[PDB]
């Protein structure tokens, strides 16, 4: 039923080369600071090293394209289309690991060696501890956006209903840190449980299996994945403990014991050591033979690439004066916090054309009927916030003047 | 007298894939709850990292089955069986780690660095402890249900000690793997329910009978199987209770005054899995089934097949809490705490189409192997009786194979 | 427009080596002391495994150089220029990790596992505390000095109202120097300008800028002169959590918690902060003490040194150790701290070892006008400094060059790997 | 001019195994102890896997040994010399580590998380701490002793010692370095309190590889192999004056409690982390075909330097002897004691060689060291100031490579 594009896709010789050039985010890792004299303006955007980088690249239309000799194609039975076959992600700034927190974070005991009884429960014995997140590198690249999955509250013991959710992920979503992929603000009502940077978010995780069966492969040109984390600490939560501990699992307590304590565990999660050697950026990918039968087309003449780089997630500490005073004191400072990311996206593409016979047209108008439309032969994805990246006037056919165009001049034997 | 099923079991040139789509398992990691008035009425189910997963995967009777073209073979002399030729174990969620504890574990001192004298009393010093377990992947597969072994408590036949006894049995689904305190009947072997975290105090830990299962004769129970186990100890505590072997005296030197009554030297270890990463991941990879070790080659007799999943590395436990009275400040007794554990599976075979030619010597040798294979081929099933995660595909084949993911990789890895 | 040097530069048989010998550098690994008269001569220079070496190595021209037989020079229409073909970076000294600190650094409290309500009040809890930092090996190679990047304080419009003080933050773009500090696990900053206690990292960089080599915009130059090739290996983790003291200059929103009373009303500091760690050092990673062959450079300058000079950028903290010295003031048959004093000094050792290959190149017409327009002073220094306020480590081998290359180890190296 | 041994230096097909049998070394591995009068003699000597093992390893004199048919050379034009062509250090005793320490080590605060102010003063803060040392395997091979490189105090707003590196020749029983540097401890830190004791009397060294490799002939390095590894443990700072005080622009002064700036003078423990089978360097074979010098080999003046560092056997035994035997036990009816061993085997495989006399040759070994005809006839050994383990192989030389280990191994890799 569905076929690879090589099919009907006819690949020319030429080649053009885009990039964006350096891309710069700047804000605070925690949370965004909106304007208090114009509440529909940000002040300061959330910039964190656990969010996805989701690029929506803008290419210039082929079939309106000032190529200098356009005789290669028929415009009254052809249609022009860029395929992607090389990508270099670029990636700024040195390798570092920051850490998030919570001024109140709901702990009780450190429950690893020594927590004996009775217990000590007041009503507000929240701490304010940190932590540094599991470590994730990831890329993913398509011609349509990514599918993420994440746990939210379903439809009816008092415990939330679970429901598993698809959702598209956007630009500024963040990634799962260790808590799991789940709605947070939702699913956990007292705010305290997780750090601040996502406990009113959701954490998404890409939905691998149902991008990969799709039919077309549109999600997943190609991807790249690496996570690792482990058990830093070990600690239960204060509050009621929703469900208790069957009576065949242990043997009750008495005097001293008698109050059984919360088993309500949570454990924080580390990201460990991040090297040089297991960077998944600043290499080219040469996207040659795609798994899916999308093998790298580009219809609507755009594409998505999806990052999470949590090895570049330091977070910068600021301190400015407001009194100069000749011995120290507190009260004459203050202490801001600031991350900043730096991306350079660079492309090969391929310029192919497509003979648009009965067939085809068939076969283009089933899958996807907004192709058609467009050549002449209201976007669904501006709800959606995005990174745009603009290459309608970027591009260059001059491949060996830029370095991935090098690179892909002497990989293909160019 | 056992040969291998390339002897007599003909290969065909048409294949098939089958995919059982998601499988989600929802439920409390450490425990299950009952319906209060009823008995097999679960209200959640106990759903951990630390189960195996032991898929029952029914195939569709070829010989049944509506294929466009049955030329290809002669029922009268002929029956029909399909061999696994590739899978790939699909595993959705993050990775990451959960942990397990106690309220009321047995752990008396740390005994790591400092455990001085005198022995303080009591008669329960139990403590509300968790821990991250060993770390354990594995992959079995085979048309047999798998074999483990754990240890339990033998006969009745100057020690109290209860004797231990080597036992096999099938692994069920939902079935606890070790976790760094050793295969073993813990709710007969340790009678106090405290001496490890309560989702496996009361059950039982298995560990695969990989000797066992491999020098079966037929080989049904491991085409091929994949494991990565690994621990350390992160801390090192001792038993309260009675010490029921005491140090002999040739040991020591007795004590006096303040260290006159020994310590106990019950120690026990905690384990930890360490580190989970990608690279070192079983899943979500293909294998192919070209060549296996024993004599069944991939043959899925009686139209089924186990698969048998154990993976921690995707063990995080997630957080829920509800608010039962809002109020503008934060009070604990407002808030309901619980714990949920998921699991996301996506089982991908193909298949490849065999026909067996009903000789004389043939169905003496089938007869020998399994009399049940003859039987339902017509030329009650013993395992009702156990618990395995059921996957139809009955209704799931399909000769299409370049539609689908792992019908892509098998035809580019084949040449075909 | 650019063209790779393969194409209008012409290699010869003829190959030279050169080596700098020993090169020391000795002086106090926290700051450099001044002479109190002499103000500005320095008693004891700032000598730190966390700094960057930028060695301008200075070559002979070859276009004057005393070759044995010159008649196959034609300097009538052509022009000789030296190619780099094989370098050793040589360390001294054994691996090993050095320590920061500072005696008022500004942690307030330890947030890991125990930082209950209520704070502590007060106006200086400073602790006297250090670290190990990130473990960085680099090392940069070009005819031209290298870039690196920086944050620093930017511009604060002033037509628009700040809700948040916070100094505005912009990236900047400089020449890296020998002395240089690398970044350390608190990024690339200008440390001084940016924290303005002075206390928020140790004394080695808290008055000082920490520079990131700007490999992205170096790679994307035109002509390619700043990276023939380079080589890079980094790594830390977090050791500890921390939160910093004084006032929180971004209040937390309202909708990321629940408010706290009695003990937990006065919210706590969420300025965060880690300490780094480099973790291990080990022989199996080291970058140095090992040959380069500089074949074919990604860039169009595939390893020609105009201007018969070479710059070696070089980081390598795997041997960072700080030496503890000790003098006795006062000699007792009991010992008295006050009858010593303690010091602190740190060393680095290196041995610089290339082989260059000859050029020449045929001034034809159209490539005069190229290397023209890729850089006038070629032309006019053939006949045919802007740098000079920039400070580098000096390695002058205008008069070290030899032909007979078996004669030192990275020679025999080179007619081993090259076959001859 | 050098040229390489190649091009004067004749080989033969005639091969010797020599080997030196089990070397043991026994002793007190933070320090030598004395005869209890007499003073000059040792009754423990100190013993350490952190000490430099340098063999001089003592070869018969070819043109003096008794070979059955000496007609492969013309004695009056010719001379003999052994090159190396193979080399294998055999380590006894099992992988482990020791540590070291001092029972008043200069170690004043804790200073990784908290170390509040103010300092609380004292004279005397000295504490009984330990630590285990850098890991480092080293093994070095040439005809010519090693030379090391260290820091001591040089000549002529700061009272801080002139800082100079020194060469010197390593010899049997010098320290490595540790973590703390190649330096001088004696001299360098007064106070004798900064390093642990079983260095801070003694000149911890390092190899000058840059100083050996450069050398013209090359008969320092034939062949090297080295792995060090460390991290910081802990972080601490010293009691005492600050030398050198802290700028002013670099801090805003304190107050109160404040008021008195603590010591910054820090300082790490290392850790040489785990030791493994995997990353040793020792007990396999050493095929000495083509050096990168000039001097391929060839063992001038009839003998060869082995040099060795291995702090992966590092292990120190305790050991305990019973004064009064009482029911109960009393610290002060014991005596403790520590010892470290080093276990070594020594295998070589030579190659006889021979050397023409001719004007050119003699001008050109006169030219690169004046003994080596002197020696052949055609003297006081300055390395007699320098102490070396001395292996004399004059009696151990065998023809039957086949009858030992390593002479197997030699034909199985050469084809012979």
């Amino acid at each position: 039923k569905v076929v690879s594009t090589d099919e009907y896709v006819s690949r020319t010789s030429i080649y053009y080369y885009a990039g964006s050039s350096r891309l710069l985010a700047v804000g605070n890792p925690y949370f965004s600071i909106k304007n208090p004299t114009n509440a529909k303006k940000l002040l300061v955007p959330k910039v964190s090293g656990l969010q996805y980088r989701v690029f929506r690249v803008r290419l210039p239309d082929p079939n309106k394209f000032g190529f200098p000799d356009t005789s290669f194609y028929n415009p009254d039975t052809q249609r022009l289309v860029w395929a992607c076959v090389g990508l270099e992600i670029g990636r700024g700034q040195p390798l570092g690991v920051g850490v998030s927190g919570h001024p109140y974070l709901n702990k009780f005991d450190d429950t690893e060696t020594s927590n004996r009884y009775p217990a000590q429960p007041g009503s507000d014995n929240r701490e304010c501890l940190s932590m540094d997140y599991k470590q994730t590198q990831l890329c993913l690249i398509g011609c349509k956006p990514p599918t993420g999955e994440h746990w939210g509250k379903g439809v009816a013991t008092d415990c939330p209903p679970l429901e598993l959710f698809n959702s598209i992920i956007e630009d500024g979503d963040m990634v799962d840190t260790g808590f799991g992929c789940m709605d947070f603000g939702t699913l956990q009502a007292n705010k305290s449980d997780v750090p601040i940077d996502i406990c009113n978010s959701t954490c998404k995780y890409p939905d691998y299996l149902k991008m990969a069966s799709e039919p077309y492969g549109d999600s997943l040109f190609f991807f790249l994945r690496r996570e690792q984390m482990f058990v830093r600490h070990f600690f239960n939560r204060a509050g009621k403990l929703g469900e208790a501990v069957p009576d065949d699992l242990y043997i009750k307590g008495s005097g001293n014991t008698a109050v059984i304590q919360s088993s309500a565990f949570f454990p924080t999660p580390s990201g460990s050591i991040v090297t040089s050697e297991s960077q998944l950026f600043n290499k080219p990918y040469w996207l040659q033979r795609a798994q899916g039968h999308n093998n790298g087309i580009c219809w609507g003449n755009q594409l998505f690439v999806t990052v999470v780089d949590t090895t570049r997630s330091t977070n910068m500490t600021l301190c400015t004066e407001v009194t100069k005073e000749s011995t120290y004191k507190n009260d004459n400072f203050k202490e801001y916090v600031r991350h900043v990311e730096e991306y350079d996206l660079q492309f090969v593409f391929q310029l192919c054309k497509i003979t648009l016979t009965a067939e085809i047209m068939t076969y283009i108008h089933t899958m996807d009927s907004n192709i058609l439309e467009d050549w002449q032969f209201e976007d669904p994805l501006n709800k959606y916030t995005f990174w745009e990246v603009n290459l309608k006037e970027k591009f260059s056919a001059d491949l060996d003047q830029f370095p991935l165009g090098r690179k892909f001049l002497l990989q293909s034997g160019l």
